[PDB]
């Protein structure tokens, strides 16, 4: 493999760049953490425009509907993006359900959703029925979906069981991230975690929606003519955005922003596990800029 | 390997329960199923004690304190059963944690439980003292313990993260049951669906109490003289009560009234995973009474 975790500085950086039709970038971890931008990130995003080069931005967070996620770049001082730059895990879950939930046109199945008001919004965007929603004048639940959902219970579990004793029924995950840290240097548990107990209750292996699927690249090449060859995957976390990276054919750039530490990326490289070693790692986004 | 999954009967029943000195039995699945006792179960129990053969109960339902396991037994109609036969991954979590927390005696660290009132019963029997009980004129927590959770969180499911951020602090779940059936036919997730939530949030794998782990084997012979070259294990679940009795040396006998089917012991069986293959199997433990 050709993939050995090199530091991209000097003219292989210049020429990685220039060879580049386009960078797709995670957000978390390596456009900002928590409320603080990553210095110099906002002048990278200018500059490849200004050198014609494309930019993506894909995110396993199921919490916000692209609306509040186009807010929450600009909140965070990442301008004139255009919401059609930005895919998350909560909308193409929302594509996929569209596309391979079972049933008839002509009264369609609902799905039984664990997560919250922005996903459930997503969701009814695609023209979803969801259970729990206002009944007509209780459709069959033809999925459950398993997202991001600060009040999953042991109820809502039992729920999704019952649900799922029809073979039928669909299980679909946003992600598989376990766990996340949070600026205060606390974790908050994953979609990961909660997605394990209903796979674990139910005895069914969910669908995954995001990172490290290619699932998400087959959206974004949906929308967008990108060629995986010529694309750069910048991201913070070995197991989700480089290994994505490797499964759709595109070069792989390790940030040190966020949860993957060096050592980890040389360690899986050591042990010949060359689907999670990126072929380059940068300190931050910041080191890209002058390769330009 | 011995074990062929042979149908125990005539002969062969009469010199194995001959040879057998005492017989271990799962309560659920095994005595009785929901409110209704496994007819002739009761009888089976009585003839055993009239042969001289001890009869101990080894159950992974951490919902009930001795006493009111005790009852539970009473109340299915199982007569004079002394308390002290009675063995739950309750019992022996307490005993666990009692024998591994780790701290001084003299202040001790506290155990932040997932479970009910049962459990937390056990526990402060054993002179455990619990996170959220009433501080003193908050202890640091010592161990994080997954019982059976009917009032599950997220919220509880990041405190756990909270406390296991230590590495010092023990993680114990009481079992890894992954379900149950319930006599209304659907299933309620078990413990091992929280377990396996908490595992992937915190990234820490838990020290399991219950069947198929050795330890409740260790909690029973640390109050009786068993050998286990000479004792019956009986159970339902392939892959919690079968196993158990291989790890610890017992003859196995599955019984079919409760989860795992004949057809799923003869398919390891063929793919030769002998440790999941119970010796003998009976329709219902009826079937053993005649060979006493
Ligand atoms: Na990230
Ligand atoms: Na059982």
């Amino acid at each position: 493999s050709l993939a050995r975790c090199e530091r991209l500085r000097g003219a292989a950086l210049r020429d990685v760049l220039g060879r580049a039709q386009g960078v797709l970038f995670d957000c978390d971890g390596v456009l900002w953490n928590g409320e603080r931008a990553v210095p110099g990130a906002p002048e990278l995003l200018e500059r490849l425009a200004r050198a014609g080069k494309a930019a993506l931005f894909v995110s396993n967070n199921s919490r916000r509907a692209r609306p509040e996620l186009a807010l929450r770049f600009a909140r965070l001082g990442f301008g004139g993006l255009r919401a059609e730059q930005l895919f998350s895990s909560a909308l193409c879950a929302a594509r996929l359900l569209r596309q391979r939930l079972p049933g008839p046109p002509d009264a369609p199945g609902a799905v039984f959703v664990l997560g919250g008001e922005g996903l459930r919004a997503e969701l009814r965007a695609a023209g979803l029925r969801l259970a729990g929603d206002p009944s007509a004048g209780a459709p069959r639940v033809r999925a459950v979906l398993v997202g991001y959902d600060e009040h999953f219970s042991f109820a809502k579990l039992r729920e999704a069981c019952a649900h799922l004793r029809d073979p039928e029924c669909l299980l679909v995950a946003t992600d598989r991230d376990p766990w996340h840290p949070l600026s205060d240097g606390s974790r908050t548990p994953g979609t990961g975690s909660l997605a394990a107990a209903v796979e674990t209750a139910s005895g069914r292996q969910a669908l995954v929606v995001g990172k490290p699927s290619p699932y998400m690249f087959e959206c974004i090449t949906e929308n967008f003519s990108i060629d995986p060859a010529r694309t750069l995957m910048v991201g913070d976390r070995l197991e989700t955005d480089i290994l994505f990276g490797h499964r759709c054919g595109m070069t792989t750039v390790l940030t040190l922003t966020g949860v993957s530490r060096l050592e980890e990326a040389q360690a899986y490289l050591a042990a010949g596990q060359h689907d999670l070693v990126p072929h380059y790692y940068v300190e931050s986004i910041a080191d890209l800029t002058e390769g330009l």
